[PDB]
């Protein structure tokens, strides 16, 4: 049976990988092994790791953390007899673990393969990971015709490219199968509003909060939710504009499960998490990003998703639009499934794996 | 305050290739190069990093470059990290370099066999270091096109030519070869090993044997298999040397009075006709099949009758002999190379 290493550090590497690593399991062709070098999306999904190398850390250098994953990984990979290491999306244990492989000759096969912003180091290193993960792996799980593009602009073999579609949208179904959060938003239109950049703190989330109250005054059937950061100093801002209103429940950090349930009950989403702009279009969520630019372009090309910043004069116009305008709201909606890729991907990874081992 | 450039190298062949980049850089007022090792020209390395062994992971040598070599660089305040053509330490120095957001230029950028993990790492290293690399010194116009296919802008694109010409510039087989018309022999690969060694010294046996004023001189590899071979069919020949591996300098001066290079070498394939020497290749395929369309080399494999043959044409045929010296030389791309790298700095930079 072919042993495929699953490698990741973060949640959202473990969560877009899940559905891939239960496809494989269920599967008697393959053998999935999962070695982590970052628990509660563990226990969510299923997921049992072999190894937890324990490398990454906040506030690490990049330099530190790429030295101790190329050093490491090897050894693990050789013992539990992998035959291919799948790595995911565009971050730096991706990029190294996939080194560590090549180094051992193991192949490499790539989940969410081709995304391209065409702005160099930006993001850093997201941007330049993509493009050295692209040269050291043998097979690209490519989630749309676009992203497969991409990687032939780049010198990738078209036999090389599978368009296997988006893992995500698997995830979410998994974990869709609490309190108030439930009670607040039944009967209502209640916006989700995620605000958690270091560069949105202070007075930006002030001038959002502002927009929010003028909403909250014009509109009295809005409801908003908006979950505080885990930092006192942060969560002040809000607290201090919006907690006299009935109109919005200020929660605690969500679990991902409570996350998006609350996502999928939502009308709306307002967030600056490159995350949150994909998955809330995949949910059928139009979505208004508070920035001035995105790591995800693809949303705002399909019309998926619109910058607003945090402006809120242009906040208060855009959330009206979408909220009294049906066909505004539509075509938001339409384009929103369909351009992070189609859902079903792992068993379409399944297909491309069984066709070359 | 120079723009500081850092010259990062491990091996041989990438100090030899840097250094006339470095007295370029050196000689210039607007840059200042500042030397990181990881592994006769004047180079002052201000870091030696005594990273690399014989025989070490691969994994290990990356881990340890990629881990180190930060530090350093940002002590010494570099602007741009220069790294050489396809080695393990080009490819971990410009990862690290860019782990530090300092840019990184591409000595010798854009060659490809076209043939994946082969050889290895040599193939990867290249193609990761091309993602790396703000500015790309391209050998030729041939290089500079690779570049493009791998989605590199135009405008990071220069065709600097080669520096190794410019590098090789800067007593006992002295008397064995003074006078004559001397063959230098290099054979090192493993699937050379045994008998198509045996099928080579046959051939030098037979071309010793038709040409009494022909000599022959081979540096042993130090596997004794290798040795053994060699020493069972040409010991007892007084037009043929077997000498111990060479020194650099000793090296380059024995292939400049060399008439012609028999080699399995892809660094000699490149080095020889450089230098104006015709190259037959010990070898049914090569690394360097930009020799075999310029015609300055010849697959000959280990071939008897064929080396015999190629070897003859050239000794007795004068016209034949520059047809193969002639387009040698700047095969590799041009010389001058270091002057046109400092230019594309300055105007990045
Ligand atoms: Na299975
Ligand atoms: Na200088």
């Amino acid at each position: 049976a072919l042993r495929v290493g699953i490698v990741y550090g973060t949640r959202p590497e473990a969560i877009k990988l899940a559905p891939l690593v239960l496809a494989l399991d269920a599967d008697p062709g393959f053998e999935p092994v999962i070695i982590t070098t970052g628990d509660e999306i563990n226990e969510l999904f299923g997921l049992r790791p072999r190894h937890n190398l324990d490398i990454m850390r906040p506030g690490q250098r990049l330099s530190a953390m790429a030295s101790r994953i190329v050093g490491e990984l090897g050894d693990p990979l050789l013992d539990e007899l992998v035959d291919v290491a799948v790595v995911q999306g565009d971050t730096s244990t991706a990029f190294a673990a996939a080194y560590a492989a090549a180094c051992e000759r193991i192949p490499v096969a790539h989940l969410e393969a081709g995304l391209r912003t065409g702005d160099r180091f930006e993001p850093f290193p997201e941007e330049i990971n993509r493009r050295l993960i692209t040269q050291l792996a043998d097979l690209h799980f490519a989630p749309t015709a676009d992203a497969a593009g991409n990687l032939l602009a780049e010198g990738v073999r078209s036999d090389d490219v599978y368009v296997t579609g988006n893992t995500v949208i698997d995830a979410m179904h998994l974990v869709l199968d609490n309190r108030e959060l439930d009670a607040f938003t039944e009967g209502r239109q209640t916006v989700l509003l995620t605000m958690h950049r270091r560069e949105s703190w202070g007075i930006p989330m002030g001038r959002v909060a502002a927009a929010v109250a003028e909403l909250c005054r014009s509109r009295p059937t809005l409801r908003f939710v908006i979950p505080l950061h885990p930092n006192p100093e942060v969560r002040r801002v809000f607290r201090s504009h919006l907690s006299s209103l009935t109109q919005v429940l200020l929660c605690e950090p969500l679990r991902y499960s409570e996350f998006i349930r609350l996502m999928h009950r939502a009308v709306l989403v307002l967030t600056d998490s490159g995350g949150v702009q994909e998955e809330a279009p995949t949910l059928g969520k139009p979505v208004l990003v508070l920035r001035d630019r995105t790591e995800r372009p693809e949303g705002i090309a399909a019309g998926c998703a619109r910058l607003v910043g945090t402006d809120p004069a242009l906040i208060v116009k855009e959330v009206g639009r979408l909220l009294d305008d049906p066909e505004a709201y539509e075509a938001m909606r339409r384009p929103g499934i369909v351009c992070y890729g189609e859902g079903d991907a792992a068993a379409r990874c399944l297909e491309a794996l069984r066709e070359r081992w």
